[PDB]
């Protein structure tokens, strides 16, 4: 029940690097799964195994101490306007949050792939109501948790389906996102318990590392416990491109693009005293572990000099046509790419010591 009363800038210093529990509690399968009969079945409906504590303990052995829990509440929410969250779902989310928390790590709980938080001015009034009701129950469920539990108001709020979805945003989307962020901050701060001193993360438009999203991002000026949430899979062709133009080498043009976006984070947040966390990043598997290792160490070295931690996005996908950001085999508790983890440790300034590494095939 104890909570330290320290600023986000001071609390961020205790962070090394992070890991995402992707394609798990954020998996959304309402188009074919009966959420009434399977109230917690969505956790594994995208191919990941049921979450256990040993997954996080395997990662903490490799010096991970930040764990982001992407959670989708669509399908687990009752009818409007009360928006009652399913009790069995809230309990399972509580159990998974306890896995890294009860072992002493930082935890980030967010609202992820929602159908109702689209950044369209047509439905903001009801979207703000649902956002407030949902975060009221979440803040209530985790009242007595300390400063190591961090709430992230939104994931990538955007105008889905528009050409404006992934280009940075327009004036309409920027105002809706700012209004939604304000509702989230007020709802948590107004609740009781430790929530008045809990650290809160808010994203710009779509959490994009873009000038248009950075320029039109309202940030509170009198709350030292609010953090900016940015996602940056940079450079795009090497890290995120899953189609045409995808490259497997980390070339000089890729370094220039990455250096440009890291400088955008410095000018927007670091120089202006805005605490910021790279909540999502990573490089897709292209049979290029040593290319991704050098990229990861360079990326980690740069933002470590800025005091910004990063959180790897791990969806548990290794092969196939999907986005292959897998890093740990959750069923066998093994690090599939040990040199990538070693690069994170070396770039962060830690002693290189990779445990539970996968064997060598040759």
């Amino acid at each position: 029940n104890a909570i330290r009363d320290i600023s986000s800038i001071e609390l961020i210093k205790e962070m090394r690097f992070g890991w995402n529990l992707g394609n798990t509690l954020d998996a959304e399968c309402t188009s074919w799964m009966d959420y009434e009969k399977n109230p917690i079945g969505s956790e594994t409906c995208w191919g990941n195994v049921k979450t256990n504590e040993d997954i996080f303990k395997t990662l903490m052995d490799n010096q991970f101490n930040v764990f982001r829990i992407p959670t989708t509440w669509t399908g687990h929410i009752g009818e409007a306007p009360e928006y009652k969250i399913n009790e069995q779902w809230m309990k399972r989310v509580h159990e998974i949050v306890d896995y890294p928390y009860k072992n002493g790590a930082f935890v980030i709980l967010n609202i992820h792939h929602e159908t109702w938080n689209h950044a369209f001015a047509e439905t903001v009034d009801e979207a703000k109501v649902e956002l407030a009701q949902v975060w009221k129950q979440i803040a209530e469920e985790f009242k007595g948790y300390g400063e190591r539990l961090i709430f992230e108001g939104q994931n990538e709020p955007r105008k889905n389906g528009t050409p404006v979805e992934w280009n940075g945003g327009d004036k309409e989307g920027w105002d809706v996102v700012n209004a939604m962020n304000a509702v989230f901050l007020e709802t948590v701060r107004s609740s009781g318990g430790n929530n008045a001193k809990r650290h809160l993360m808010i994203p710009p438009y779509a959490a994009a590392c873009n000038e248009n999203s950075f320029k039109n991002f309202d940030f509170p000026e009198d709350d030292d416990k609010v953090i900016a949430s940015v996602h940056a899979y940079s450079p795009y062709n090497f890290a995120l491109n899953n189609g045409e133009g995808a490259v497997d080498k980390f070339d000089a043009s890729g370094k220039n693009e990455l250096d440009w976006n890291i400088n955008l984070m410095k000018k927007r947040f670091v120089d202006q005293g805005i605490p910021m966390i790279l909540g999502e990043y990573g490089a897709m598997n292209r049979d290029n572990e040593e290319e991704r290792a050098a990229w990861a160490e360079y990326y980690m070295e740069k933002i470590t000099a800025l005091g910004v931690p990063q959180v790897w996005w791990d969806n548990g996908v290794f092969e196939g046509e999907g986005e292959r950001f897998g890093l740990i085999d959750r069923k066998n508790l093994k690090i599939v790419y040990p040199s990538i983890v070693a690069a994170l440790q070396k770039g962060r300034g830690l002693e290189v010591n990779v445990l539970h590494a996968i064997e060598t095939e040759p």
